[PDB]
């Protein structure tokens, strides 16, 4: 159950990071 | 420039959606 929380929590943070990069640069 | 904003904005929202699913279920 918690394995699914990981990959989702990290895919989210990573996706949000690319968006930040997309905005400023 | 705006093409990179799309795929990022949608990958983010999708990633956040899976996390929501991961939490409640």
């Amino acid at each position: 159950y918690y394995k699914e929380i990981a990959h989702a929590l990290f895919s989210a943070l990573f996706a949000l990071s690319e968006l930040y990069i997309a905005v400023r640069y």
